[PDB]
């Protein structure tokens, strides 16, 4: 059985919704602005230890979705209008109901609702309001304590308020990877439609970790950008020379997986087929890649395996990039490893999004399967924002793109690599 | 392709090993105590705050793993060996372990090591690590927060020590479902065997979420069991009529699964064959399954109808039931939908083993499993602890068992149903 998408749906820091995303991709934007006290998402606590706490943080940029009741906005009053609505469960019930609305698939019939699952993921779930909670431990005010508090930090609650939301009865279902979770999600739930535990998968990933312990926790980690804080929009900058660290983002990306021919019979519009789902581990370290990107390698390789495709058959590669001094070279090393001439002859086509939406986290891997499905749809491969000095492993021919390049797109692949050295790689191709 | 079971690993209230957990269940023991202030797990708190959070908690019951360096106790020094290992991760790597060395597969091929994966889930990670964290908010010393603090909280991150530990370098991953985890994880690693990602997959659950909040979140959500605390070995009864909640408690189960051919070739030990992987979704209520508990039926229908067996030809049901007053009916309720004659005619074993490890959370999946599968291979189906009335849905022989009984076990199925109605029923028969 084949596995085509017939629905996107995403909220991102270039806007809510697929229309205004992909357009101020492709327009060159980018969604980073700089850290105020509003962002550390404590308004249980003083101004003192608000001030306090944003002191501490040595990343200072971030990249938001933008709220509000316009056009491109998220809608806090109609999204997170529940007291067991954490943030990143409103951002993927919305990706989710314009991926639904975009595949045409609300269905009424007990049947077709019984064949319809979900797998929409989060990395950490919702660290502000495990914060919120602690604070009464260290306050002795226990009493306040919601009875609404386990159901709205468990990573798996997306899945169930979607479920919930159309009557689902499908896999009920969440793969939390880390920074490759989106992907996973995605991935688990084309094997679920191959094997045919359903019909139709409503799969993807979602993240709202811009919070004081978030932050504070990535910047202990020494992950994120620090010396860019005066210039936000230049924070983030995948493969460039002065790149130091990745920029935390927030959003989520939906898809509408659904089997080949239960689409064609109904008469849906299909964007592409998922060919290809490779999976590894680097078995090296819980943050850092092994320096040859075998991990990677692996995945990019079993995805390929899977579709039948040579390397030299891919138009598109949406890279992990971080903007991270190691992680970014050990990819474009395991880039040139994978595609050799087809890479360094500059016939492949590569670029990182990170550059303008930030790292979604747990939602990256599926917003960036969006992008590569929505590259083959229009002919359009994304820019990398920032690459005013090419890392020395590229040169003339082998370079990732800095500019929105019209092409053929009829093969897309998409990495997602998370801690503990889980890998994922998405290939999609025009059907 | 065909998956088999070629070894078993756990650590869990009932002791550290397979061996010991084994004996003590089918003895009819049970591994619940009364909770102590140690057992808040709030060492960075004084001790006036350390009293006035465990008189906040209602519950004051759990399943603790016993410690220590003797027989059937989890050696710490040995598993919990650096500062980036919280509990749930160190259970994982020692059920693992046991697993490995059980399944005999240690390899040291880089071409086994690649087709060899890891899948082993957590619920919710290290909510004791946060609250600690946020505590240095509270008390403006964010100074001392760990570089480990994300790689610990991490849900995915049992799957990758694991891995870097043994040098597997297939699919990293990690199904989390809340208490169907475990569960997940397994039937997530399944389908990638079948499929050809792998040709052995350690997975399973993990949960170490005996603390200070967690105990709260779920006392004030009334989920727990609160009328037994001057009787903690009474608390956790399944389908009494005086049950009044679960009883939370700890520990990791992990299996080794392997492709049929793959374990024939090598001359491994086969347990037996996992047959049935069901997924659904209530669609429903966040924590409440429906009266009718369709999701539930559906789960183990599609088990049924994967394996190509009639409910008649089902030996053992490890039901999932909690010691919860509608959780326990809805299942044994969707029980007789589904098995009908075979269950009114009292030759359908069945029984909860959670009135003897309490609830594992994430981990409760993947040990229970391991009692179906061990069900198999010792011809013993476990009892039901503490059924002193039993529920009035049960009539004449259609009972849950209360002793251990000595019987031939062909076929054994096993629920597990999470928090967002996702439901999972796992079907093992011997081949
Ligand atoms: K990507
Ligand atoms: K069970």
């Amino acid at each position: 059985r084949r596995v085509v998408v017939t629905g996107l749906g995403m909220v991102t820091p270039l806007g809510r919704g697929v229309e205004t995303t992909w357009r101020r991709l492709i327009d060159g934007e980018c969604g980073i602005r700089g850290l105020t006290l509003d962002d550390l998402k404590m308004k249980s606590f003083d101004e003192e230890t608000k001030l306090y706490t944003f002191d501490q943080l040595s990343s200072k940029v971030a990249a938001f979705v933008p709220y509000g009741s316009n056009p491109g906005e998220f809608d806090e009053a109609l999204w997170l209008n529940s007291k067991a609505v954490a943030n990143f469960i409103g951002y993927a019930v919305c990706a989710a109901d314009e991926a639904l609305r975009d595949a045409e698939w609300l269905p009424t019939e007990e049947e077709e609702k019984e064949r319809t699952g979900v797998s929409i993921g989060g990395g950490i779930g919702s660290i502000c309001d495990i914060v919120e909670a602690a604070q009464l431990i260290c306050e002795k005010r226990l009493r306040r304590l919601s009875p609404f508090f386990i159901p709205k930090i468990l990573v798996n609650m997306a899945s169930g308020h979607v479920s919930m939301k159309y009557g689902f009865q499908g896999p009920n279902h969440a793969a939390v990877t880390a920074c490759a979770t989106g992907a996973h999600s995605i991935g688990d739930a084309t094997r679920m439609i191959q094997f045919g535990d359903a019909d139709v998968m409503v799969a993807g990933g979602t993240e709202s970790s811009i919070d004081a312990l978030s932050v504070a926790g990535f910047s202990r980690s020494r992950a994120l950008s620090t010396k860019f804080n005066s210039s936000p929009q230049e924070a983030s900058r995948p493969f460039d020379c002065d790149r130091d660290g990745f920029v935390i983002g927030e959003g989520s990306g939906v898809i509408v997986l659904e089997e080949y021919e239960h689409a064609k019979r109904r008469g849906a519009k299909i964007y592409a087929e998922l060919c290809g789902y490779g999976m590894s581990g680097d078995a090296h370290h819980i943050t850092q890649p092994p320096e040859d990107g075998k991990g990677a390698v692996l995945a990019m390789t079993r995805a390929l395996r899977q579709s039948g495709l040579c390397p030299n058959q891919i138009d598109y590669v949406n890279a992990h990039a971080t903007s991270t001094p190691i992680g970014d070279a050990v990819e474009a090393r395991a880039i040139k490893t994978v595609f050799s001439e087809h890479a360094t002859s500059g016939t492949l086509a590569f670029s990182s999004t990170k550059g303008a939406t930030g790292h979604l986290l747990g939602a990256a891997g599926a917003v960036e399967a969006i992008f590569s499905i929505l590259a083959i749809h229009h002919g359009v491969a994304p820019m990398t924002l920032n690459v005013k000095n090419p890392d020395p492993i590229f040169d003339k021919r082998f370079m990732p793109l800095t500019t929105s390049k019209k092409m053929l797109v009829r093969t897309a692949m998409s990495n997602s690599f998370g801690f503990g050295g889980t890998n994922a790689s998405l290939l999609f191709a025009s059907i």
